[PDB]
């Protein structure tokens, strides 16, 4: 506990393509790069020679492969994958010194799922069984890991932003070299997604003053498998209005705020100072107690290489708040499953300037925080 040198820097990727970890599957071990995804619950790997794929799982080569004789069909908002369920032996080379028998969905057909030019061949769904396909009886990888080994029921993520990105997934613990200051914990409201409650939103310390239920309509989640900070429609328009007001030193086309246009500045002359900070107050551990996380334009204006051009990476949502890479790149994030809570601390690797840094601050007095959660 406290130091996991072998797991530091075990994540790689490209901007906009996500963060992957090296895994092995089968006997003998077949090496695959696997997207780290806290917003889903399936371990699903390429099993057929799709042209975008560097590598794929070849079940015929594995002596420890067991066919579950069951299909799985996963349409989602932005694509589709389908596969054949099985089990096999799985290890993480730059993770704990263990081997686990895990459920594997062998992907046999997909659409808009694999990224052309990416270096990953599968997805590690790190959320809970309730959202696993086809149903909650398919035990997620991390559940299998904890059940079969002495690995503590905790993992933590340091996602380091920017073409190449990196970071750390500490499996079974916390590495104190990855953050500065203190960890502040928010309750996991329900174990399906990593669902949290946002109690207050500020743009440059100016409260949006919305009914806090709007912030979590219909949920708020922490998702390493999403790029943007996604906000419910009503919250998004309030936030953009305020961000526009604060940044009115320079005028931008309306399309930029909708992510339909890039904005460019002469190399290394990006006016970070004109753009406001964004604070999300999260439900704390104690009644009437909250803390806030604060991100910079360096997090929400993402570099696009095609002199210095940027995409606005805050976007409107109909699925509730999604705290994607935009949020997570500011913070060391502790998924403390054992204690049903998520910890946030200022990341040792977050992108900032000489004037401002990302911040995790508390405690604050916030009443009626339970009222902020949405119920069907
Ligand atoms: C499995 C799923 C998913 C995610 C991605 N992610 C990415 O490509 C990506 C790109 N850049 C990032 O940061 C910047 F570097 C982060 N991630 C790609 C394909 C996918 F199918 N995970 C989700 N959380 S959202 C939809 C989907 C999903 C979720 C739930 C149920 C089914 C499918």
């Amino acid at each position: 506990r406290g130091s996991f040198v072998e797991m530091v820097d075990n994540l790689r990727g490209k901007s906009g393509q996500g963060y992957y970890v090296e895994m092995t599957v089968g006997s003998p071990p077949q090496t695959l790069n696997i997207l780290v995804d806290t917003g889903s619950s399936n371990f699903a790997v390429g099993a057929a020679p799709h042209p975008f794929l560097h590598r794929y799982y070849q079940r015929q080569l594995s002596s420890t492969y067991r066919d579950l004789r069951k299909g799985v069909y996963v349409p989602y908002t932005q694509g589709k994958w389908e596969g054949e369920l099985g089990t096999d032996l799985v290890s993480i080379p730059h993770g704990p010194n263990v081997t686990v028998r895990a459920n594997i969905a062998a992907i046999t057909e997909s659409d808009k799922f694999f990224i052309n030019g990416s270096n990953w061949e599968g997805i590690l769904g790190l959320a809970y069984a309730e959202i696993a396909r086809p149903d909650d009886s398919l035990e997620p990888f991390f559940d299998s890991l904890v059940k079969q080994t002495h690995v503590p029921n905790l993992f933590s993520l340091q996602l380091c932003g920017a073409a190449s990105v990196g970071g750390s997934m500490i499996i079974g613990g916390i590495d104190h070299s990855l953050y500065t200051g203190s960890l502040w914990y928010t309750p996991i409201r329900r174990e399906w997604y990593y669902e949290v409650i946002i109690v207050r939103v500020e743009i440059n310390g100016q409260d949006l003053k919305m009914d806090c239920k709007e912030y979590n309509y219909d949920k708020s989640i922490v998702d390493s498998g999403t790029t943007n900070l996604r906000l419910p429609k009503k919250v998004f328009e309030a936030a953009v209005k305020s961000i526009k007001a604060a940044s009115s030193t320079e005028k931008f086309p309306d399309g930029f705020w909708l992510g339909e246009q890039l904005v460019c500045w002469q190399a290394g002359t990006t006016p970070w100072n004109i753009f406001p900070v964004i604070s999300l107050y999260l439900m704390g551990e104690v009644t009437n107690q909250s803390f806030r996380i604060t991100i910079l334009p360096q997090q929400y204006l993402r570099p696009v290489e095609d002199d210095d051009c940027y995409k606005f990476a805050i976007s409107q949502s109909s699925t509730g708040t999604v705290m994607g890479a935009v949020i997570m790149e500011g913070f060391y994030v502790v998924f403390d499953r054992a204690r049903k809570r998520i910890g946030f601390a200022v990341s040792a690797c977050h992108v900032h300037d000489e004037f401002r840094t990302a911040a995790v601050e508390g405690p604050f007095v916030t009443l009626d925080m339970e009222d902020c959660g949405y119920n069907i």
